[PDB]
């Protein structure tokens, strides 16, 4: 430790069972470019227990926020499950990750993919003007289970639109795509499927994929990175990287461990 900034929580809110975010305070120091994950968690014994978490919190907010698995033998949450405001957590000072707008080449239409946790990134993209400046639409992508699942859907249909800095930009370039595979929902199924039958497209507005104008950040499961990584290196599109700008990014939401 003190290659740490102790923090502590200032809100706590379960989606589910599963699924929960919490706030914090943030560093004067803590700096860091949205899409960018640190390690997180507890000191036990006198020692770090941390995991990668994705940033959840907006660059232009004072504070931190997390979006978070909760699981049941997991070593970090389930400790972290029960957090209650005025509680310490660390955070790392490093932050680090692929999900840059500088690993991919200037483009149209950002498309964000997601599965589960793996919106965390995107909920600190979507809230920068950086990437409206960048990019004429944002379509975000948010694929879950049951209609609990979808953390933030209030959030980011009604309250974000009337942000005082960015409600403007939201209203005209922002597009929430949400679907639930396991539960009747006005979307339903996996975001693989809607692209493979071009519902995508349909449902959103937009025509389908090209190598001009779109490009894609995917975060999510190692089932749903793989399928859709295949997808879209098949119709020709190329993995960025901070060395080689690119149409596409790929981040783990984790690892089946
Ligand atoms: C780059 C990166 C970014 C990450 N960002 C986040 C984030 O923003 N939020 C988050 O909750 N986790 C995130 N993770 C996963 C995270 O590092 C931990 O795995 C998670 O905190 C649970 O840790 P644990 O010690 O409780 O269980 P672990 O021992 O790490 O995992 C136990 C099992 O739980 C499952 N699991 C772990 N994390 C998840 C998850 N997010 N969704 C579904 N199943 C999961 C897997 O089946 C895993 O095999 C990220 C991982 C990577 C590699």
């Amino acid at each position: 430790s003190s290659n740490f900034n102790q923090e502590t929580v200032t809100d706590i809110h379960h989606w589910t069972d599963t699924l929960f975010s919490f706030r914090t305070t943030r560093d004067p120091g803590f700096r860091f470019q949205s899409g960018q994950f640190i390690m997180m968690g507890l000191e036990v014994n006198g020692k770090p227990l941390t995991r990668a978490y994705s940033i959840a919190s907006s660059l232009y907010e004072d504070g931190l926020e997390f979006f978070s698995i909760k699981v049941p033998n997991g070593p970090l949450t389930s400790k972290l499950q029960h957090l209650k405001k005025g509680d310490q957590i660390i955070v790392s000072k490093k932050p680090v990750g692929t999900l840059l707008y500088d690993n991919l080449k200037p483009g149209k239409h950002l498309w964000l993919l997601s599965t589960g946790t793996g919106l965390a990134p995107f909920l600190s993209i979507i809230r920068d003007l950086e990437v409206y400046e960048r990019f004429e639409k944002v379509i975000l992508v948010h694929g879950v289970r049951q209609v609990a699942e979808l953390a933030y859907t209030d959030f980011i249909s009604n309250e974000l639109p009337q942000d005082e800095f960015l409600g403007e930009m939201v209203k005209n370039q922002l597009i929430y795509y949400p679907t639930v595979t396991r539960e009747p929902y006005k979307t339903r199924g996996r975001l693989t499927d809607l692209i493979r039958s071009g519902q995508l497209f349909k449902d959103v507005g937009l025509p389908e994929f090209n190598h001009e104008d779109d490009r894609m950040m995917l975060c999510g499961s190692p089932e749903m990175l793989a399928e859709t990584k295949q997808i879209l290196e098949e119709r020709g599109f190329t993995e960025g990287s901070q060395s080689e700008p690119g149409e596409f990014v790929i981040e783990k939401a984790f690892v089946e461990k």
